[PDB]
């Protein structure tokens, strides 16, 4: 709420307790659905907390931080006195003043993050405790955390990008219902959706997302589906870079029109090859590095990756 971010509100020493409104599954259960067994499974929850935003005056584009209870095994064999696990991360998802600015609520999109033969591994200790979430539970959390992913403060009138992939969607639900929707700004420019899964059954929220693209022309949603889709060409998988390329028109209106990229998702640094496909579009031959803080220096590249 309330415009101007703020950061590290709340840090481990003075965390803020939310108690949880709703936490669903967006995927299908483990078995039903495509992604076969040899390849893990891919469980993607949608939650909701209930929060004061008084207290909590979080921006969209914004991370939120949770500390998952318990100690962390390594630290107390390391012997750290500290020993309680390390704040999480995660992107959040919510529109500012959430859905229906009702100002009660603050939402994330969070996937089970595990390592599998097809049987499980590893087990990610905070994702899971998340997605193991009740309704009426209470979690610790901190920020809101980090403040370069942002949308315009004043009118805008340049065309959009949103490049996500899996969980990176998050930012980009709250970011499209505050610009199509909420009107904190005066915004006249069209915003093109990229967005890349595995399976079509990993997209999430895609009942909101088509119907914001038929409710609108202001937006336009395209998809990669990585494992169903070859790309046109090198017949490769299908992923958001290769959809760029085929967006070489909307790409060029955004660099000459003062628009804006906003690349979100994994893995940790899948940002270079959607860049390095934008580089090629705009014909310039810098360094990869020297087109990309170019952009960012010029406010027209926004990358949180992980
Ligand atoms: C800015 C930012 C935004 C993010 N936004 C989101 C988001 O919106 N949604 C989302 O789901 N995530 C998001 N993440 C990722 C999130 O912060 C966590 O890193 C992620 O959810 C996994 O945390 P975890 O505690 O469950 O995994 P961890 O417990 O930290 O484990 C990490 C990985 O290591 C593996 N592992 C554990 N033990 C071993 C071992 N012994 N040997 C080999 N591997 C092992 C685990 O299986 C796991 O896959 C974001 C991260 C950042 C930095
Ligand atoms: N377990 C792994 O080592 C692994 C495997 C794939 C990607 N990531 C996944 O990404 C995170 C989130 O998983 P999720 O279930 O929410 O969906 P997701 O696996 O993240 O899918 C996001 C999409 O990005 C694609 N992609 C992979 N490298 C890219 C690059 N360099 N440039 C542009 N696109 C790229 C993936 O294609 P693909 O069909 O080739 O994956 C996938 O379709 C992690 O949890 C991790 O599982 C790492
Ligand atoms: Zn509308």
């Amino acid at each position: 709420p309330t415009r101007e971010p703020q950061i590290n509100l709340f840090k481990k020493s003075n965390p803020y307790k939310a108690k949880v409104i709703s936490n669903v599954l967006l995927t299908p259960e483990t078995g039903t659905g495509k992604r076969p067994k040899k390849e893990g499974e891919a469980l993607v929850h949608r939650i909701v907390l209930a929060i004061d935003h008084s207290a909590y005056p979080y921006v969209i584009g914004q991370s939120g931080g949770v500390i998952p209870p318990g100690e962390d095994p390594e630290k107390k064999a390391k012997g750290l006195a500290d020993v309680g696990y390390t704040v999480r991360l995660y992107s959040i998802a919510s529109p500012s003043y959430s859905f229906g600015m009702k100002e009660d609520n603050i939402e994330f999109i969070i996937k089970r993050d595990n390592i599998y033969n097809g049987n499980i591994q590893f087990k990610g200790v905070c994702s899971n405790y998340m997605c193991d979430l009740k309704p009426g539970d209470e979690v610790t959390m901190t920020g809101p955390s980090g403040k370069k992913f942002l949308l315009p403060n004043t009118d805008f009138s340049g065309d959009i990008m949103f490049l996500a992939t899996g969980t990176g969607i998050a930012p980009f639900i709250g970011m499209s219902e505050e610009l199509l929707e909420h009107k904190l700004i005066k915004f006249t420019g069209n915003i093109t959706l990229v967005y890349g899964a595995p399976y079509s059954d990993e997209l999430v929220m895609m009942d909101y997302l088509k119907g914001l693209e038929s409710k609108h022309k202001n937006f336009k949603l395209i998809t990669a589906i990585s494992r169903e889709e070859k790309n046109s060409f090198d017949g490769g998988r299908m992923y958001i870079s290769h959809r760029v390329r085929e967006q070489a028109e909307a790409v060029k209106k955004i660099l000459n029109g003062g628009g804006r990229f906003y690349i979100c998702g994994g893995p940790k640094g899948m940002e270079k090859g959607v860049i390095e496909e934008i580089q090629k579009i705009s014909g310039n031959t810098g360094t990869y590095e020297e087109f990309k803080h170019h952009l960012e220096g010029a406010h027209q590249l926004f990358v949180e990756t992980y």
